[PDB]
């Protein structure tokens, strides 16, 4: 398939914009590197995700004007309560997911995209947000899932900061399994840190589920 018109380079792993074709023409963004999978993904639908337009090898996803999470935190440093929203749109996403039996395995901020009315949701459907047995086990779960949104929501604390940024890649493990962590931004509400730590626990069944951390984001969001 061949009915789009590749263009301009949005990211550089390469990302392009677009122009698919029954009535007029659409704008897209195309994932240039399997069909069973995309088969499966196809199916998914919510507010929180980011949904399939299809595949051709090259993955077709809606285009998203206000870019991903990653970039616009960083924008915005070179209010809690939006901080917070972003992290209930995540776990929503989320939720759904892992409630459909999906591991995503590369949950970040780059990985969250702005959509038009400045709503989050997940993308790409397939070491420093890799839990301990993802590192040492290669094994990847609901629970590494929750350990990355953790990282993910430190990102969205720190507005956009490299995790673990003064430690090397190589060192990360070392670092982690002494049971240190990513420590408290400085302003971070203990609450949302507290629920941040929790997503860290080497143990995996001592995490937050999803529906967990969503109700309980939600509830902070309640006490504005
Ligand atoms: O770059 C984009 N839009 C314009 C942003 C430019 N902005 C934003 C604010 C100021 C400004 O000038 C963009 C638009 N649509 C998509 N569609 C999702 C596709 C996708 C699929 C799977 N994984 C990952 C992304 N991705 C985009 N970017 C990707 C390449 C790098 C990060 C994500």
């Amino acid at each position: 398939e061949q009915q789009f018109t590749l263009g301009r380079m949005l990211g550089k792993g390469s990302v392009r914009e677009a122009q698919l074709k029954d009535g007029s023409f659409v704008k897209v963004a195309v994932k240039m590197l399997f069909l069973r999978e995309a088969a499966c993904m196809k199916e998914f639908d919510h507010p929180h995700v980011a949904k399939l337009v299809g595949v051709s090898p090259m993955v077709i996803l809606p285009f998203m004007k206000h870019g991903d999470l990653h970039a616009f935190l960083l924008a915005s440093r070179i209010p809690l309560q939006t901080l917070v929203r972003f992290m209930v749109d995540i776990a929503c996403g989320m939720e759904y997911l892992s409630s459909r039996n999906f591991i995503h395995r590369d949950l970040a901020a780059r990985n969250c995209m702005l959509a038009e009315d400045m709503t989050v949701c997940v993308a790409d459907f397939g070491v420093k947000w890799l839990a301990l047995e993802s590192l040492a086990d290669n094994l990847y779960t609901v629970h590494s899932d929750v350990w990355a949104f953790g990282v993910t929501m430190w990102e969205i604390m720190t507005r956009g900061q490299t995790p673990y940024a003064g430690i090397e890649n190589a060192e990360i493990y070392n670092y982690l399994i002494g049971g240190n962590r990513l420590k408290q931004p400085p302003e971070c509400m203990e609450e949302v840190y507290d629920l941040m730590y929790q997503c860290w626990s080497a143990d995996p069944k001592q995490r937050p589920s999803f529906t967990c951390l969503r109700m309980e984001l939600e509830n902070i969001l309640g006490h504005l």
